[PDB]
């Protein structure tokens, strides 16, 4: 269903590289609906809470100093798989590694600086999604162009 | 003095004609820092103090009725001369007569449905900035690229 | 009325430079429907029709062997101010002095090569399009993007 | 050999969506030449031709639907290897599976409304190209970049 | 005649802001043939000579400290009028000014750091080219695109 | 380390079909640094040394007249894994395979005129980058985006 929803998040690198206008537009041509946007610095709680799933791990530190460490572009985009496609089109771990084409591939070098953040999978999204927005900032009437779904 | 700031939205033709990563794309390119952003549904209230300028006139409700209509973009940058800039990048008021290379003459083709909106002077500006954002919302630390000034 | 429609020709320079696409593009995004389109090598009378206006010129020989010296993609475009706008996007005559953002600005550096054309009023835009295209050939039910007109 | 050509088309969710310009500018650039290009709406016989191949199957009727909705833009390219590299350049059946960099993966959503067909064999290029093309419509002295080939 | 050239040198910003490819493929799309390209970091006697115009100044100084402040990105491109457009090209002296579509339009924002430069005669240009470059580096047989020029 | 180095050179074709600037500037957006550049002729010798690998095999000859038959633009990038990147990017050694994104996929078509070269290795990058550059010709303070690195 079309109705899927991702989260991604331009992280401090991305936006200082002046990256987000060519990230947004990228997912906008691909046809993904713009659902929620917003800017901000995350804090110590947040960063922490997006990467509990480390905290047991020793570079769980530099992962939440890092996003933390300046402002991120947080987006919300609705789409069929949307999810699996935005992975797809922001590239694998290691920037120099991501094919050309890909957002990482294309801008990205190292790895702890790879630009971006997606949602890994489906229940990663509606936690990071619910997470990162309150449900005020998240759009309902989604309604997506006509010509992109049969 | 590059502390200066503008508002700019994208109004909702813009954001669904999927012109947000383009737009922000172009000012991030100029060399102007993004230091406000979100995507909201504007309110009467809202677009009503914002086209406040024009309540007296009959073309007023048209205004505020659209601007209300769906989502928009807004986002408040900041530079040497941004609210001059700006203004020069989104183009005049015709979309048609607006000269390719600026936002409105090269995707634009109405008036009324002219993609953007750019504070018109540095005092509608703060006004407009203010209005829109709420000081938490707003980039305190800017520190722009040390390439882009003398 | 957004029932304007103008006739372009990518003349053979245009078409032989891989100009084709980038052209095509840059009207669509600026909003314009596309009603018509092909490539064919004008044959000699079509291009003396065309180039009608200068027959009793000098260099209207140069005109008409240039214009049939190789395939034009033809088309015809239409929205509000079509004709108006279109030149506007094109360029000045001379390539050198169009602006940068324009078609012949961008790509264009000498006056004989152009790269391409377009009705020059209302008018000769009507004479155009019945001159090259068949009515068959044109659209009929154009149906505009929404978010393009108020 | 380099007189090999392909037969691609604009379906009209990828017309509609403005990719015109878009997909012809990526052929141009990869250094195919243009042989024939001109928008039509397929006719019912036409379009039923063309999808022959499916004609036994249930969603055959799909098919020919779509295909006959609306204005689709035909073109012929060629070049070496022309019909292998289109297809690579379009992507898979599914456009979001398709790898960013190829024309579904980049604007692609749906699997249904792919924007873009081409041949799929060089069996089926020139089935299509007749059926598609009037001999007339096709150039003939192709003449391509010397710079393309050893 | 089309034997013109004039000498660009994309800044040490330029450089260092990422914008020598978008430069030089600028002008090659306008057409203009490269004929002389080369990184290097100025040193005192070239930038005072390249500055000369200004010694009597008491901004030379500067001019002279940024332009050796960091590598340089020198060229020199040869086409009909090379030396007028490069400069419609390249935009006016204060960046903020330069409109949409030039470089300093489009990227430039400050007037100090302007990022390139370009001869502003043919008769500086002649003097920059021969300056800058030993003419051994630069190209004699020129050979242009023959779709360039009638 | 991202004091890795490799060479690049537009070979003739890349030249002539004016893809200087898009390949300098796509690996400028990955973020390698340029370190050495300047456009030359290659002489017989340097082709016979930079082709040696081949010297024994009877396709050799092809290769040095090529590599000679135009300006060159040569180059040297550094970063992260440069050597490694720099060859996805450029794609396979036919163009035709070489997937879209890639320089090769995106603007090549025969594999003799395969527009671009990259060192194989980071041996064949250091022979590579001291036999077509003089150590003068090289960029010592390289000094890489700090948002490039953790």
């Amino acid at each position: 269903v079309n109705k899927e929803r991702t989260f991604l998040a331009v992280k401090p690198d991305g936006v200082a590289r002046g990256l987000v206008g060519e990230i947004i537009a990228r997912y906008e041509k691909k046809g993904f609906v713009l659902v929620g946007l917003k800017q901000l610095v995350p804090t110590k709680d947040l960063a922490e809470s997006h990467y509990a799933e480390h905290k047991e791990r020793p570079f769980f530190g530099g992962l939440v100093s890092f996003i933390t460490s300046g402002p991120v572009v947080a987006m919300v985009f609705e789409g069929k798989g949307v999810v699996a496609s935005a992975r797809l089109m922001i590239g694998v771990t290691n920037s120099l590694a991501s094919a050309p084409g890909s957002i990482r591939g294309d801008f990205g070098v190292d790895v702890g600086r790879n630009i971006i953040h997606g949602s890994d999978s489906v229940e990663s999204a509606n936690r990071e999604i619910a997470l990162w927005f309150k449900p005020e900032e998240l759009l309902t009437e989604v309604k997506p162009n006509p010509n992109l779904y049969e």
